[PDB]
């Protein structure tokens, strides 16, 4: 059985290789998730075929309980595994299984260096520095559903200034931090990726929430626990660290 692996284009997890050489099948791709998949294949001993998810979505549910994205590929048994920066969540666990996480991350703050600002409190108790998040993304949702006193104030701040505090996308948000007295709330993985490449930017404070990326499988898949095992081995031997450094390290 050659396993079908659903995944999604997302830098630096999954990208097309910058090459016109005759590369076919799995060889067309590179990135952290491709390296992880290669290690998993070698530990477990499986053949695999990487397939980009056709609708280009991670996976969410409609009012009819119908799913899309990589999650739907697994549910429909059109993929054996999903190896991507796919968040392990309560709603997804109802319909698919996940290995234990290969990466743990959380919302944090991206801002300029050399400022007194040190945490989320330093932003909430002031208005001279604008702060927001990518509109309609996981990060904004967190602040909109959070009952944590301090994050309720931040959302009340971001929302009252929806037009200029909530950006269109990461690229826009990053440029906004670079070109104005602005702080962007974004996942720690992305902040790390951007700060490695912009010496003028830095992360502020610690993790605001916590979640992990896991390998998705259909419910009952006999590969799930084996993949967890392999992940732990990689973690313990320092391979996940070197895999992360390989892709994240900048100049
Ligand atoms: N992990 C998410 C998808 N995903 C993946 C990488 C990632 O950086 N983000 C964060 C993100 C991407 C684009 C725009 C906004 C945001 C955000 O942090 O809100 C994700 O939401 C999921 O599983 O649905
Ligand atoms: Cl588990």
């Amino acid at each position: 059985r050659t396993l079908i692996v659903t995944t999604i284009l997302e830098e630096p997890y999954v990208m097309y290789r910058k090459s016109d050489k005759p590369l076919y099948g799995n060889d067309r791709f590179e990135g952290y998730c491709l390296d992880l998949l290669k290690e998993l294949s070698n530990i477990l001993g499986f053949l695999y075929d990487v397939k980009l998810v056709p609708d280009g979505k991670y996976g969410a549910q409609n009012d009819k309980g119908e799913w899309n994205g990589m999650v739907k590929e697994l549910i429909d048994h059109r993929a054996d595994l999903a190896v991507a920066p796919l968040t392990i969540t309560y709603v997804r666990e109802k319909v698919i299984d996940f290995s234990k996480p290969f990466m743990t991350l959380g919302i944090s703050i991206l801002y300029r260096k050399g400022t007194p600002i040190d945490s989320a409190d330093d932003l909430a108790k002031q208005t001279k520095i604008e702060y927001g998040a990518v509109r309609d993304g996981s990060t904004m949702t967190f602040f909109k559903k959070s009952k944590i006193s301090t994050y309720e104030k931040m959302w009340a701040f971001m929302s009252s200034r929806q037009q200029s505090a909530l950006v269109k996308n990461s690229d826009e948000g990053i440029q906004r931090v670079l070109t104005t007295d602005y702080a962007l709330l974004m996942e720690s993985t992305s902040i790390e990726y951007v700060t490695q490449r912009n010496c003028n930017l830095t992360q502020i404070g610690g993790l605001i929430d916590s979640k992990g990326y896991g390998v998705g499988t259909p419910i009952g898949s006999p590969y799930r626990d084996k993949i967890t095992i392999a992940i732990l081995q990689l973690q313990e031997e320092g391979k996940l660290h070197m895999m992360k450094e390989k892709w994240w390290r900048g100049n």
